[PDB]
């Protein structure tokens, strides 16, 4: 009778999110059905990979379902066109993966599981500059994402700091040619790209760059984290280094090493940083309602902000008392047409 | 050989902010056209009403043209794009216009002349609540402009603590056919209708109500201000109420009534917010070199922050710390083709 509106984009150019995220859930939900002695219930409304609709599902899921809570979504464009509904409304929201600062910022309702951008950004600009020896990086931004903008800001605050030099080029979702902005790229001779959009333009652009005959790094953040980036963007991606939240192989706590072999014995391959993040939403979810003890939402926003030592599948999630989690950038590399561990930074490495 | 970079919507879908906001300019420019005794001027690059072209004018500003400071841009959305350019390259921004916090809020070389949006909010807010007895409020939002978005949050925030009743429906800058969005508005049976978005749709979006025999109130934001409201909507905006800046029939100090003077003999008609918004972002820019007593952009920058008491043709111009400007807000209402003096909302009557 209780019921949780999962607010996911299952179709449209970022439908990869939607599917892996989903995954995730329905593992958690399986494992954990009930709360509170109820059956929960899982209405799942797709975004289509638009802001619009991502607004109207998070509109309906308060007006018509009357949901208890909502899970969703990915894209920090569409997790900040729908917290600010999951607000007024007095609706408990966990992101699953929406990095931006702003999604949390000022509200009372709306948490996440994951990190947050600044420190994705600083992370990737020390990693480059430190280990990788980059000093002339052409920034590629997604004007229309929200998620873009802001990482590539707090990536060029921390490179610049540091006395790297930047170039900013620019280009929008759903672009298929990126030939003036490497034009613009490559004139500026640099050790590296960074790339802060999504898996469909991030590969577009690799393949685009090395055709032109880049041999510099290519750079991303955790946009990049889906297996359709490999898939399209073949050789050109090989070497491609990202930042993002997880990597099986570094499993620890022992929810997150159950699930990789649940997540292995039911799709024939390791899970990703999506999978586990959405498992961790839903669970981080209903331990905050056992905790609250009832289904009053105030006390249920109340206990997701005093998660504490949680072993979640993607880490120990920890989340701070403006809704964000305490956890660490993890930079994984393209390596023969799979995703290998590079290295983990934690907050205080910086 | 001091060089400011103007850049503005001269072309595309709100063309007439830039057009408005650079008549102003010119003005001032022409009024005081040197600082510390050197010649002023101007690099007016026009954004084309996209993203992406304000992100890349803003780039060339600093890389190429290298100049001192940067006045603009209008839509919030436009200088959120260009804002981090300026902060990186510690170049001092003035926006004329955009009311967005987050366009100076973690900034200090980005500063506003005009009012920020949970101040506009609240106030039309509190306007339709309490003085026209509006209880249940259609509220559309342009999902594509930050502008919106957050404005209709604010408005929310505000309306809702009052007492009264909001339904949120959604749409896109560009859109022709607002169809479903009224059905979904007419079925909450609504006083008002609420639309956060710029002239070319809320003119649309009126047409369309009225059409529909919808009797109600249609209020809005800033982005209702300008002549072309009235060219395109016609009988359908009579009678619409909106916040803004500035209403020529209030100016009260000196500045302010010289500006109506030199505008109206230049112009043959009243200047509006925008045209005075453009002047003051000029003067004070200048006023804050003056201060300086150099070219030093950190104390340019310094400057803009220590603001106070200045005669602008907007009102006078206190800019805070965090770079916002303490001004009112107006409600006027268009009648008989033309825009009337409705009320001023002072801070503290909230
Ligand atoms: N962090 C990204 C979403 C994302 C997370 C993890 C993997 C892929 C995508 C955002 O906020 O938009
Ligand atoms: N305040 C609007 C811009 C605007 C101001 C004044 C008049 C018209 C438009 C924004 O931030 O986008």
């Amino acid at each position: 009778v209780v019921k949780i509106a999962v607010i996911l984009p299952m179709t449209g150019g970022i439908s990869a999110f939607g599917r892996m995220v989903w995954e995730g859930i329905q593992i958690a939900h399986e494992e954990k059905p009930t709360v509170l002695g109820e059956e929960v219930e899982l209405v799942l409304l797709d975004t289509r990979s638009e802001k619009t609709e991502a607004a109207n599902a998070a509109a309906r899921a308060i007006d018509k379902e009357k949901v208890l809570a909502i899970i969703g979504e990915v894209a920090s464009a569409h997790s900040l066109a729908i917290a600010p509904i999951a607000e007024e409304n007095k609706v408990p929201m966990v992101t699953p993966a929406s990095t931006n600062p702003l999604v949390t910022q000022g509200r009372k309702f709306v948490s996440r599981v994951c990190f947050i951008d600044p420190f994705q950004g600083a992370a990737m600009a020390v990693f480059a500059y430190k280990n990788l020896g980059a000093k002339r990086v052409v920034v590629f931004t997604d004007v229309e994402q929200d998620y873009s903008v802001g990482l590539s800001n707090f990536f060029i605050n921390k490179f610049t700091e540091l006395g790297g030099q930047v170039k900013r080029v620019f280009f929008r979702s759903g672009d298929q040619d990126f030939s003036a902005q490497l034009s613009v790229a490559m004139s500026f001779n640099p050790d590296a790209i960074y790339i802060t959009g999504y898996y469909p333009e991030i590969a577009l652009i690799s393949r685009q760059a090395r055709q032109l005959g880049f041999t510099g790094y290519i750079l991303a953040g955790d946009g990049a984290d889906a297996p359709e980036l490999i898939e399209i963007g073949g050789e050109a991606v090989e070497g491609l280094l990202f930042t993002t939240h997880y990597h099986p192989k570094a499993a620890s706590n022992p929810v997150a090493k159950k699930f990789v072999e649940v997540y292995k014995e039911k799709y024939g391959k390791e899970p990703a940083a999506l999978n586990a993040l959405g498992y961790d939403a839903y669970m981080v979810l209903l331990d905050a309602i056992e905790r609250a003890g009832s289904f009053d939402r105030e006390k249920i926003a109340e206990e997701i902000r005093k998660t504490r030592n949680f072993n979640g599948a993607s880490g120990i999630i920890n989340i701070d008392e403006n809704g964000d989690a305490i956890k660490s950038v993890v930079v994984n590399i393209v390596k023969n047409g799979s995703v290998d561990f590079e290295a983990v930074i934690n907050p205080d490495d910086l």
